[PDB]
């Protein structure tokens, strides 16, 4: 890791804003590590379609990470693009479909099912490389550990934190992928409708599945990284709204969470923590706070580096299932 800014950028606590990357003007909020002593593990929090950015950090039924700060995480929470650099955007603007090339608007988290995401299929975009910029310049101010920089979130900032992960797994340390969607594509990466990608799992839950939201085809080995994945039970569904109104089916992360922890598990230097809930579709409900406090201390025991024969689980609060290892809880298995 390199600790660098763009040219005369400021860091500070709080709200940061028009950070300089790739022809934007981003925005990112700050709240240093309390009773830390030396370089502090850090939390890159992303909020999903609707939320806030200020809601998943002060919002207790969001997630209130912010809160982590008071865990010993410097917290670095990045604002998404369509909110322009307005932390408090909910989902105006934001909640919808993507544009040039990009399957969703709220994160450049997956390519899009039609041509114009070609590109995307190697290029991992302008968020997953504005992070690490982020990260980097916050590191010039506050003392950042390099070995244990995790990211994560939920909904489609868990499906920005599954492609993070994919194209930059020599960077963070693990993530935290919240119910976010994997967008399965056949093995030659043609890209399914929500049915045919639902199926595509159903009928082969313990293969790897390609997907739209990292690169094609997957990469063969990644980076040393520690991922707990999770799935918020049979509601954990999403419905996508059209312009009039209506309401319908477009995202099951049952077969999403799977695929993930299917190709985590598979990777040797990735330690994968398959966990499962019962709270929805929407960030950790049941003990949140002790969840984030349970999850992130979790994949701080892990750091970049570590051997994965040395990790060891511990369990998690009322309300959570996990496990080393894909999911196993989700489909039926073959010997059955």
């Amino acid at each position: 890791v390199k600790w660098e800014c763009p040219a005369g950028y400021e860091v500070k606590e709080g709200l940061n804003v028009d950070f300089p990357h790739k022809g934007m003007k981003r925005a990112f909020i700050v709240y240093p590590a309390k009773n830390v002593s030396g370089p502090a593990p850090v939390w890159v929090p992303m909020t999903g379609s609707v939320e806030s950015t200020n809601d998943n950090l002060t919002v207790a039924r969001s997630g209130a990470n912010s809160i982590l700060a008071d865990h010993g995480y410097t917290v670095i929470a990045p604002v998404r693009a369509c909110a322009n650099q307005d932390p408090n955007i909910r989902g105006e603007r934001c909640n919808g479909p993507g544009s040039n090339g990009w399957n969703w608007n709220p994160w450049f988290e997956g390519r899009a099912a039609d041509p114009s995401g070609e590109h995307w299929k190697n290029d991992e975009g302008p968020d997953s490389s504005f992070f690490v910029a982020m990260v980097q310049c916050v590191g010039t101010k506050y003392k950042l550990d390099a070995r244990r920089l995790f990211l994560g979130g939920i909904c489609s900032g868990g499906t920005m934190t599954n492609r993070a992960l994919l194209f930059r797994s020599n960077f963070w340390a693990g993530g935290l992928p919240i119910s976010g969607e994997w967008y399965v594509t056949s093995d030659d990466g043609t890209p399914l409708s929500f049915d045919d990608a639902r199926a595509a799992v159903a009928a082969a839950p313990t293969k790897i599945h390609q997907g739209r939201v990292g690169p094609y085809p997957l990469p063969a080995k990644v980076g040393p990284l520690i991922v707990m994945t999770v799935w918020g039970g049979e509601k954990d569904l999403w419905n996508c709204t059209r312009p009039d109104g209506s309401r319908f089916l477009c995202a099951d992360y049952r077969p999403s969470t799977q695929a993930g922890s299917n190709f985590f598990s598979a990777q040797p230097d990735v330690v994968h923590v398959a966990c499962s809930s019962t709270h929805g579709h929407m960030w950790p409900q049941l003990n949140t706070q002790e969840f984030n406090r349970w999850a992130l201390d979790t994949l701080a025991s892990h750091p970049k580096g570590s051997d994965p024969r040395s990790f060891k689980l511990t369990q998690p609060p009322e309300g959570y299932t996990c496990h080393v290892g894909p999911f196993t809880g989700l489909y039926a298995s073959a010997w059955s």
